[PDB]
């Protein structure tokens, strides 16, 4: 059986319970904390790419009222996010199981671009979501795992100041 671990929960739980923000420019910024994936259970010897992906954790437009994050009202169906590829796909099962697989140089932007940057909705929530797809076999197959630690809502800049301090704490 295929096994998807996420490394370092500690830390991202410990932005969960605040509420995590991750920061949205024109340009793109990079996350932190970086998702990194344990994965077991890959043939060493097949040829996969590891993909990522944000789901719209809801439908809301959410807002930073008197200290507290709270839902707006008016529900708009969200298109999903572009698919960001770890740049060291294609790869072996065995390349992929020798270390954690650390999304360290996906960007996150609030303006569609050139491309590698991914374009998310500021002051949405999202849900970081992995797909596993085994290529250039005859049979394509493809596994795909959430991380409900890793939610954030997307910010142009941090409105909970308890995140801020986490951030530079722990960078
Ligand atoms: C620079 N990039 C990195 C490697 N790459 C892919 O892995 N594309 C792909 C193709 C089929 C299924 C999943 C991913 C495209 C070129």
């Amino acid at each position: 059986e295929l096994r998807v671990g996420l490394e370092e929960s500690e830390l991202w739980l410990r932005f969960k319970e605040l509420t995590n923000e991750m920061i949205v420019t024109k340009n793109g910024r990079r996350m932190f904390p970086v998702l990194k994936v344990n994965v077991s259970g890959l043939d060493p010897n097949a040829m996969y790419s590891f993909l990522l992906d944000f789901v719209a954790a809801d439908n809301h437009r959410w807002k930073y009222v008197n200290g507290e994050w709270v839902p707006g009202g008016k529900p708009e169906p969200q298109a999903p996010s572009c698919v960001y590829i770890h740049p060291d796909s294609p790869n072996f099962g065995a390349h992929w199981m020798k270390a954690p697989v650390s999304f360290s140089k996906v960007k996150l932007t609030n303006k569609l671009n050139g491309g590698g940057q991914i374009m998310l909705n500021s002051l949405h929530k999202y849900e970081p979501r992995i797909h596993i797809v085994r290529v250039g076999g005859p049979q394509r197959m493809i596994t795909s795992h959430c991380f409900p630690e890793t939610q954030f809502i997307a910010v142009t800049a941090y409105q909970n100041e308890e995140i801020t301090a986490l951030k530079i704490k722990y960078n």
